[PDB]
């Protein structure tokens, strides 16, 4: 299948070269898999989700996304026009408030919740969790991420937006999950993207068009936008039976475009997510 005039990021992950505008993908499109978006919530009634999104847990007075961040990330995972895996099932978990802030105890609770809740859902092709959040180092936050990964969920987390070594941030610095850096449309490291040996992979993160609250759309930037590209890609490959939850991150690194990024510091991988599609 092919989406012409796609957002540049979707085109980029189905091509060996920058500058293309068509997104090539297999029709199965992540059907049968599930992705938990752990964020500010999801505006499930957005037409772009076609009824495939729902809220399953909130830690505040309401389950509604009063911010937009969560709705944006979810859209990149699996909305019709802006998403990698256009037929996946999306589940929203609201651990961040409408200012985009959250306590680390609440974030940990949300991760433990997904590990248990997945046993109540029908997800024959596998389960992914996408975490576009983070903060200063905490061994408790890392440990919760590692538990979630160990329970059989593919865990993707943002590297962080401090233009620094991601080893001082959590859950970015947990080695057993998949830590995602950001690139721009000219194959440069995004100027804000964290880096370092703990990074596994890069995704499109600068000027990413996606869904927003009020049934709208907007373009924003961050390692937060790169993380769902990778979460979406994992769900897509699991549906195709190419890989499993335990080994999806490594499979994505092995099959990535290599050496094509610029401004990567020594000791940071030069790998860009890539779906290897062939018609
Ligand atoms: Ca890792």
């Amino acid at each position: 299948a092919a989406q012409t005039n796609a957002p540049w990021g979707l085109a980029r992950i189905s091509s060996t070269s920058p500058g293309t505008s068509t997104y090539y993908y297999d029709e199965s499109a992540g059907q049968g898999s599930c992705v938990y978006v752990i964020d500010t919530g999801i505006e499930a009634s957005h037409p772009e989700f076609e009824g495939r999104a729902q809220m399953v847990k909130t830690y505040y007075y309401s389950s509604r996304d009063g911010n937009g961040h969560g709705t944006h990330c979810a859209g990149t995972v699996g909305s019709r026009t802006y998403g990698v895996a256009k037929k996946t099932q999306l589940f929203g978990v609201k651990v961040l408030d409408d200012n985009g802030s959250g306590q680390y105890s609440t974030i940990i609770a949300g991760m433990d919740f997904v590990a248990s809740d997945k046993n109540n859902r029908n997800c024959p092709k596998g389960v992914v969790a996408s975490l576009s959040l983070g903060g200063g180092y905490s061994s408790s936050v890392n440990s919760a991420a590692a538990r979630l990964q160990s329970s059989g969920v593919m865990v993707a987390v943002a590297a962080g937006n401090n233009n620094a070594d991601a080893r001082n941030y959590s859950p970015a610095s947990e080695p057993s999950v998949c830590t995602v850096g950001a690139s721009d449309r000219y194959d440069r490291r995004s100027s804000f993207s964290n880096y370092g040996s703990v990074l596994d992979i890069f995704g499109p993160g600068t000027d990413i068009l996606s869904t927003w609250i009020g049934g709208s759309t907007r373009s924003i930037s961050g390692t937060s936008m790169a993380t769902p590209h990778v979460a979406g890609l994992a769900a897509y490959l699991m549906t195709l039976g190419k890989t499993t939850a335990a080994s999806a991150c490594r499979y994505i690194a092995d099959t990535a475009n290599k050496g094509d990024l610029s401004n990567i510091p020594f000791g940071t991988v030069n790998l860009l997510a890539y779906n290897n599609y062939q018609a």
